[PDB]
């Protein structure tokens, strides 16, 4: 009961870590990385 948009609280956490993980991905190098995307 209380609070609202559950799938918007959860897909912060998910962007938090997916953005982070992107971030970390082009921050470390990007297409150069030569890792494929955290996708
Ligand atoms: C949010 O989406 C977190 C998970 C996310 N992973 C993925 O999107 C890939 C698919 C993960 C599917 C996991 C299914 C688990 C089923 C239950 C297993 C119970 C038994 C386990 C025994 C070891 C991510 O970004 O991490």
């Amino acid at each position: 009961h209380x609070q609202g948009t559950f799938t918007s609280d959860l897909s912060k956490q998910k962007d938090s870590r997916r953005a982070q993980d992107f971030i970390e991905w082009l921050k470390n190098g990007g297409p150069s990385s030569g890792a494929p995307p955290p996708s």
